[PDB]
């Protein structure tokens, strides 16, 4: 099984009309899976976005007390419920290593921590954790009764999105907290693949240097990820990595090169462990001084000729609504990566795409 697929973070709290324009653009377009937060933690983002999954610690779906209130575990369920109607796989994450959500600080802040990388430390916040994933993965989806550890529909959990431990570089922290949680899962759901869901950074590998000398900090094991041996652990079952140039320091003249070699330099360690590999999110922002859709069709073509599993790109849309529609009525493309079921050149490439995969 091999892919194009596509992210959607919204798909736990919009209407029905702009999760069935979503999922329904993705069918139109041959997109297989989409990629989804499954998290809305705190009370301040609840409020925000007026639905609420985990308020605050113990308290998952909406507070006694609020009425008027969007329960994101219903949107999730309908979004389930659509995905499985339409023939669209979903990858669910479980925790933001951003703040958007939440994330990890919000966490930290429950427990009257110092650090955003406390969140992998306090035994306190990994039981919280533990104890939202639980509840997530035992819920009943109420549209279709079959709860998500028996959904064929998710196809995967993963851990937390783009995690990072800048406090720890030898990569141990991450390697104990991605032992502990994937097992943890896998001892709530033996049905579902599960993966981490970081970015990919490497930590120092013999003979793997960046295109160009650019962003050596996500070769050179900065963040405190150490992918191939995150990849190695035996309940993780599929290698996660992400590409944004533009953000890491690399020059627009060095991007499709750069990426290029991160791709290569991704599906060669995966094929040695002996694992699937996704490239779950990857973007160029539409205003960058190159051709966009051209670096697009390389990046895919790499992944597709050098039997990589999946090429995701960040980020599919569809119409919109309220104060997120903009001038074609569409959800708006807040950080220059949307795409969405229009006649642009990258529409037609994923188009194109998701007819070979």
């Amino acid at each position: 099984f091999r892919f194009i697929g596509s992210n959607n973070y919204y798909m736990h709290y919009k209407s029905n009309r702009m999760i069935d324009s979503v999922l329904e653009s993705a069918r139109d377009m041959g997109i297989k899976v989409l990629r989804i937060w499954g998290f809305l933690d705190g009370e301040s983002y609840c409020r925000d976005k007026n639905t609420y999954m985990h308020p605050e610690p113990g308290v998952f779906g909406v507070p006694e007390g609020i009425s008027n209130a969007q329960n994101g575990f219903e949107r999730l369920d309908y979004t389930i419920a659509k995905a499985k109607e339409l023939g669209i796989k979903l990858i669910i994450v479980l925790v933001n290593n951003w703040d958007d959500f939440g994330g990890m600080n919000q966490y930290v802040r429950w427990f009257g921590g110092t650090h955003h990388d406390d969140f992998y430390r306090d035994e306190r916040i990994k039981e919280e954790y533990k104890k939202y994933v639980s509840f997530l993965i035992n819920h009943v989806n109420v549209y279709t009764g079959v709860p998500y550890r028996e959904e064929p529909t998710i196809m995967a959990w993963e851990l937390a999105n783009e995690l990072r431990c800048e406090t720890d570089k030898s990569g141990n922290t991450l390697v104990e907290w991605v032992k502990e949680m994937s097992s943890y899962i896998k001892s709530l759901d033996p049905n579902h693949l599960v993966a981490v869901g970081d970015e990919g950074f490497f930590s120092n590998y013999e003979g793997f240097k960046p295109y160009g000398g650019e962003a050596e900090w996500a070769y050179n094991g900065w963040s405190g990820v150490d992918w191939k041996k995150l990849l190695s652990i035996e309940t993780v079952d599929f290698g996660t990595f992400h590409l944004y140039p533009s953000h890491w320091g690399v020059s627009p003249e060095n991007y499709a090169q750069w990426g290029a070699k991160w791709i290569e330099d991704h599906i060669k360690i995966a094929k040695e462990i002996g694992k699937p590999v996704v490239l779950e999110e990857y973007g160029i922002p539409k205003s960058a001084p190159v051709n966009r859709t051209a670096i697009y069709r390389l990046w895919n073509d790499l992944v597709y000729d050098l039997g990589g599993d999946g090429a995701m790109f960040w980020m599919l849309a569809g119409i919109g609504e309220g104060s997120d529609r903009d001038e074609r009525g569409y959800y708006p493309d807040y950080d220059g990566f949307r795409i969405v079921n229009d006649d642009s050149p990258e529409a037609e490439l994923i188009r194109e795409y998701a007819k070979l995969f």
